[PDB]
């Protein structure tokens, strides 16, 4: 019934009663564990009532006369139109639950902290465009970085969805070359190219910033370039070692994700951007050493001097940490927000304990919480976790294209 | 495509399908509800459906399914079974069952090895005494002077109303963990209550950092009899680093033989509760578990500190620079004294051919990403970009829980 979960380190143990609160099914089954793998009016009304029920909930006033009311409008919209709206403040809080919802965010101790546009009244990719220039300014706040999310009018039946067609909203071009190796970032090929379909004058270097192709319903999608002045970006430079900035590498300071579904109460907001700040081994271990991305590995344990003919002289982890080291040292340089690994996970211990307390478990998903570089030197590597999905949500889509 | 999990490799967009999960006979914790995939704990009639599966395997194995033999040692397994409620394996047929529970383990790195397993059968055993023998003629075969050879010793299997072969021990050589006044651990913390027992039974206790446990072994309705190992037989290495002179002073130390001897065996629903196998080290479990974990030897603050690093502040990244020369000196250490190891890197590639190896020969390869992926590193291996289907087949080795 309810699963028995221990923590490794110090021996203690909880027991999980939130997993019954889940009416969504995962990929499991009791043949086979698939937790490693990345990827009608009755309905609609009880997810509706549901979420009506944790909103008058979460402000205290459960069974009030407020309550009632509500949960009779909702009823009266769907039975006539098929559909209905949330109110700004019901928004809010289903954005901010989303968050918390959400099994793979190590993050989540901020997730009362969010800064929440209601782009609803939006009209045209143009519009679309003004609404972004503006996130991105509020959410950049000149290094001082804030977490929050722009919502875009929701999913309805007659029509095509309104859509970001970049993953997220800032990420660098990749050039496929005559010889078949890319030039910049390999995970963004085919947007690149769409890009350039689209009527983009392409750059020819690894830290082009792309343009943004943005989807009003059921037309083609429009591109937008961002002022340069919008973006901030983080040189990168070692402590130590001299020549490294010489490398010249850089990286954006804002992640923010732009091609996720959320749901909120049946409604589905297809178009819904969301920013935080960078837990520092996303840059320095994935999107720099990946051997399908930047893959840097091999040219800094050159300039390091190390012996790369075998794996037992451990040159592969010795230039990842440097590497982490320069991200680290260079947002801290540049004023801008960022966390190390350690700090994150430690945070996200104390967080499990708050949500303990409160709720009485945490879904969370082990393989993407505990960092790619140091595991067990986190105490997150030591803590069993129960992974199951929770609404409001935050969901993956399919390309539009 | 088929109705049967899709396995994708995010590292160079390759996709297979897993057709073996469709074999499994026995349930995981999941359920579609809930992932329980990261917790560390999981009649006549039901034997021989067990018994007969496996027959059934043994025969495909050497291609002889359906023939008259097959159908001899079927007819032959139920009238045992029939006439003592239990029966007996060949000497070939543990020897394939034994190989097949190695293969089958889905938290296991270093199955690219399986079909080299020297197997020991010491079924004939019939006392404490006879079990020491057989476990020190085990450590001097897999030993071999620093040679490592992977091997497995059966002894009896469970039998009704009487009672089990256990070795007390969770692995043949460990550590002793003294536990102090002041309320701290002296040696391995993991090792604190077996410590305890040892002495209990008449063990003289040492009073060091690295004092090799005794075997306490248990033959069937007896209370466990206590025996020392030779010291000439136990190999260890003493830790230095290549560059780092200082190291060597630390007077750190591992020993050569991984040798688990836990765990139950299970082949055709028989029980063989005391069957003690052993390889050879992955670098990271000594590098990074045995001697970095916080509630292990718990150096990692010790050697910053000789380093000159920060450990006042997270973001010196003072824990990751120090884990990394630690799992240097192990490798290191290990090669110069001419002892078997294999690095992360090293083994997961090989691992990686096993996946390939195992999708053409049985259409799949249970594994469990969480112990797959190495400790430190873990994206710089090949391995964190595959993804894995986890399930149960049998013959295999299942966890059991302590006599005491
Ligand atoms: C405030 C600082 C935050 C930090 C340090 C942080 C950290 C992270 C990290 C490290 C990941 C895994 C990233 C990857 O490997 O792709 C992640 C995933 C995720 N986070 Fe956060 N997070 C933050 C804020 C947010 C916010 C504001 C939201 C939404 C309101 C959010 C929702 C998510 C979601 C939905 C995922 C899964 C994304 C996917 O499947 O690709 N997080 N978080
Ligand atoms: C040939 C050298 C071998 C290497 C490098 C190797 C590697 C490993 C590693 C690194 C682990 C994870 C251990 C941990 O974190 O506790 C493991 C687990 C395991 N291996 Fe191997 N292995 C080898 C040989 C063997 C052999 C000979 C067997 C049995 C015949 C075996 C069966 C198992 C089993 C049953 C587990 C799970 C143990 C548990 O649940 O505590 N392996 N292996
Ligand atoms: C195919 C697929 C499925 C899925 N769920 N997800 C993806 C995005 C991948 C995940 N791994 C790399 C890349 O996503 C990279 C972007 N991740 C940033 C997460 C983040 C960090 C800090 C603050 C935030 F607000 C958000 C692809
Ligand atoms: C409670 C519990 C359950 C379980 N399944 N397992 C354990 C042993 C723990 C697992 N993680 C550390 C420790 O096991 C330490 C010993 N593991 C060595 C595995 C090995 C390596 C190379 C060659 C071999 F033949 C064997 C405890
Ligand atoms: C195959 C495997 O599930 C995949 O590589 C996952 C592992 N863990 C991860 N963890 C995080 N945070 N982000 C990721 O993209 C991944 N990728
Ligand atoms: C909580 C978690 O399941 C646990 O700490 C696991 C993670 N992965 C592991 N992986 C290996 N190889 N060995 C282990 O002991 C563990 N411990
Ligand atoms: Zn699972």
């Amino acid at each position: 019934k309810f699963p028995r979960v221990k923590n490794w380190e110090l021996g203690s143990i909880t027991y999980d009663t939130l997993c019954a609160q889940s009416q969504q099914d995962g990929p499991c089954t009791p043949r086979r564990c698939l937790g490693s793998l990345v990827l009608p009016a009755e309905q609609l009304l009880s997810q509706a009532r549901d979420f009506i029920n944790q909103y008058y909930s979460s402000i205290k006033r459960s069974g009030s006369q407020a309550h009632e009311e509500r949960l009779q409008e909702v009823e009266a919209e769907v039975a006539s139109t098929g559909t209905y709206h949330l109110r700004e403040s019901e928004l809010v809080f289903g954005a901010k639950q989303a968050w918390r919802n959400a099994p793979r965010c190590v993050g989540r101790i901020q997730w009362g902290k969010l800064q929440v546009f209601d782009a609803r009244d939006c009209s045209s990719a143009q519009e679309m465009f003004t609404y972004i220039c503006n996130h991105i300014k509020y959410a950049t706040n000149r290094g001082n970085l804030r977490s929050a999310i722009t919502v875009f009018p929701q999913r309805a039946p007659g029509r095509g969805d309104f859509r970001i067609w970049n993953s997220q909203l800032v990420r660098y071009a990749g050039y496929r070359q005559q010889d078949g190796s890319v030039r910049g970032d390999p995970a963004n090929v085919e947007i690149t190219e769409l890009c350039i379909q689209h009527g983009w004058t392409p750059g020819n270097g690894r830290f082009d910033v792309l343009p943004l192709l943005l989807q009003a319903p059921d037309e083609a999608p429009e591109l937008f370039v961002l002022p340069p002045e919008l973006v901030l970006e983080v040189p990168l430079e070692h402590p130590t070692l001299e020549w490294f900035a010489a490398l010249g590498l850089r990286w954006y300071a804002l992640p923010a994700v732009s091609n996720m579904l959320l749901e909120i109460g049946g409604l589905e907001f297809s178009a819904a951007p969301f920013s935080g700040w960078y837990m520092s081994t996303e840059i320095g271990t994935r999107n720099l050493c990946d051997p399908h991305r930047y893959n840097i590995l091999e040219d800094v344990a050159v300039c390091m001097d190390l012996d790369t003919r075998t794996t037992s002289s451990l040159w592969k982890d010795k230039a990842a940490v440097e590497i982490n080291l320069a991200v680290l040292h260079s947002f801290q340089l540049a004023k801008v927000t960022i966390v190390d690994h350690h700090a994150a996970t430690v945070s996200f211990m104390k967080h499990l304990d708050n949500e303990q307390k409160a709720r009485g478990g945490c879904p969370a998903d082990w393989a993407w919480i505990v960092p790619p570089i140091s595991g067990s030197l986190t105490p997150v590597f030591h803590q069993e976790m129960v992974n199951y999905i929770l609404s409001p949500a935050f969901r993956y889509q399919p390309d539009p294209w």
